[PDB]
């Protein structure tokens, strides 16, 4: 407790000896409050994308996206003994399986520096930017001090800042990356290694993966969301995740144990409270880690929970209250006998899952799932899950997936979501100080993503071609990301959908964009197309005038006309 968090608490109080007010009106119940001290990033519109998507200026679902808790202060109960036993047995077996073909290892200062020098979200807070602290040895001396302290089993500076997303100073992030970065850097949650995972799988992969799950004999496909997954991570979950250290050795094992003990299973956080003080609060459970370590540990614990729910549906155990000695044997024998087969019936991306169980008993197998605290979103606690009968209607990673047959008979499985969401996101830039050139290169990144993933949506292929025509041809797209390149998008399309696509036997390249199909016109409208509206017809017909408006603003640069890549503009 205070023996582990005290030092961190003391150091902050000292730097705020003046203003250390123990407010007696603190709003925290489930967080432990310690003290306070005196202190003092909205959406911005991308003008390049907006000028080239004029019909959407009058669609509230698009325009409202650019305008403008009671979950974090909740307390999850302690799982029953039978549940705790199911979780420990499953977790032990799952780390063994994930470790069979992987070797845990420390990630290096050298690896961390490259990442920072390639700009990535390390959710970090003397040095202005991380790119600077990484080139100054003084920061690394600070890392050494905390590191040696971690080897002592104590912590000084690994403190969270709330905003939910939990930022730390770069030094704490390095220590987390050095101990646990291997999970992501060496692809422990790849589909090949984990069977349920999809780490490294682009949107041109996910629909084919759902279709492969659909081919298994079984019941409906279930895709139940958890209500605030991060807030429902129990201290028992944090202890099963820590068992990854059992696969480690020497220094690494010690360093990993310290991240789990001192930063995850005990947390210190600073929150901005307008009534404007900074509150120093602590607690033991819930998810607060780097977003990338959070992804892999979410995937792990979700894989564990869904195998246990599958066990409950198959009747492997009778009640969560208490597991008999023989029921433990049975659970272990199920895992050994069919565990890998049951993992292959799932697609799991952090807190997001799709499960095709052995049959529909799974729908009403709710006791372990509720008792683990993984309570389903938008459904009564004991109401049976509603499954999907068609893999093309299953939601996963904010998408659904269409089966699309090319004029030459080959099959594309394409990602899709409501088009208002796609256009609304492309119209938003994050942060400030953007030049016109940098705003244009972000618009081009969205346009090239649309050409690669959403080519089958009439409005996005036309808008992508218009943006790529309006932005200098050689300007590089800014902020898998196969669209982040200056290479010709037809060549990238061929590499992604044909050459490298393991579900495509015939490798005959496509010679033009007109060989590449669209959804049916009615399906396109169902998924939010404006095709058939007067606003959209005038936009399409007059598109060269919009392209010329943006070219005039950017100035006298080298531009390519991509519009004739489409039949209607091809004379
Ligand atoms: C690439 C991710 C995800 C992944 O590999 N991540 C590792 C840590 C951050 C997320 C895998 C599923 C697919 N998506 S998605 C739908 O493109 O966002
Ligand atoms: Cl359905
Ligand atoms: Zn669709």
């Amino acid at each position: 407790n205070l023996d582990i968090i005290g030092k961190r608490i003391e150091k902050i109080k000292q730097e705020h000896e003046t203003s250390w007010h123990y407010d007696q009106d603190h709003p925290y119940k489930t967080w432990a409050y310690h003290g306070s001290y005196e202190t003092k990033a909205s959406s911005m519109v991308n003008g390049v994308v907006r000028l080239l998507t004029k019909p959407w200026d009058i669609i509230p679902m698009v325009t409202q996206m650019a305008m403008t808790k009671e979950k974090v202060d909740t307390r999850t109960q302690e799982p029953k003994e039978g549940t705790k036993k199911l979780m420990k047995i499953t977790a032990e077996w799952l780390w063994k399986e994930l470790g069979k073909k992987k070797t845990p290892r420390m990630c290096t200062r050298e690896e961390f520096t490259r990442k920072v020098r390639s700009n990535a979200a390390l959710g970090a807070i003397k040095w202005k930017s991380a790119r600077e602290a990484v080139e100054d040895s003084g920061f690394w001396e600070l890392v050494d001090k905390e590191r040696n302290l971690h080897l002592e089993g104590k912590c000084e500076t690994c403190v969270y800042n709330m905003m939910a997303i939990w930022y730390m100073w770069l030094g704490a992030r390095f220590l987390e990356f050095e101990a646990l970065g291997f999970l992501n850097e060496d692809h422990w949650f790849s589909r090949e290694n984990s069977l349920s995972g999809v780490e490294g799988e682009g949107l041109h992969k996910l629909g084919y993966i759902l279709r492969d799950v659909s081919k298994k004999e079984g019941g409906a496909m279930y895709a139940d969301d958890t209500a605030g997954w991060d807030t429902r991570i129990t201290l028992e979950d944090l202890k099963n995740e820590e068992m990854v250290t059992n696969h480690m050795e020497g220094e690494h094992k010690k360093l990993a144990e310290a991240i789990f003990k001192l930063t995850y299973q005990n947390k210190v956080v600073r929150v901005q409270r307008p009534t404007t003080v900074m509150d120093i609060i602590s607690r033991r459970d819930q998810r607060g880690s780097g977003q990338v370590v959070t992804y892999g540990l979410n995937t792990f614990t979700n894989m564990e929970a869904q195998l246990i729910r599958q066990m409950e549906g198959e009747g492997v155990f009778k009640s969560i209250q208490h597991l008999t000695v023989t029921e433990e044997i049975a659970v272990k024998n199920w895992l050994v006998r069919v565990g890998r087969e049951r993992l292959s019936r799932m697609a799991i991306s952090g807190d997001d899952c799709v499960v095709k169980p052995l049959d529909d008993r799974f729908a009403s197998a709710l006791t372990a799932l509720n008792d683990m605290g993984k309570v389903r979103k938008d459904i009564q606690q004991w109401e049976p899950s509603r499954g999907w009968n068609d893999w093309t209607q299953v939601p996963f990673c904010s998408h659904h997936f269409h089966e699309l047959i090319m004029k030459d008979g080959r099959v594309l499985v394409v990602p899709c979501r409501n088009q208002d969401e796609l256009i609304g996101r492309a119209r938003i830039s994050q942060g400030a100080g953007w030049s016109l050139r940098e705003t244009a290169c972000l618009g081009k990144s969205y346009a090239q993503m649309w050409s690669l993933m959403y080519f089958h949506r009439r409005d996005l292929r036309l808008a992508a071609n218009a943006i790529c025509s309006a932005v200098p041809s050689h300007w590089v797209p800014t902020s898998t990301h196969e669209w982040m390149t200056t290479e010709d998008m037809l060549t990238v399309w061929n590499r992604v959908w044909i050459q490298e696509n393991p579900w495509m036997e015939d490798k005959t390249p496509v010679e033009s964009w007109e060989e590449i199909p669209y959804l049916g016109k009615r399906e396109d409208q169902w998924c939010g197309s404006l095709i058939g509206l007067t606003s959209r017809a005038t936009w399409a017909k007059n598109i060269q005038t919009a392209i010329n408006q943006v070219r005039s603003l950017i100035g006298n640069e080298e531009y390519t006309d991509y519009m004739p890549s489409m039949k209607r503009f091809r004379r």
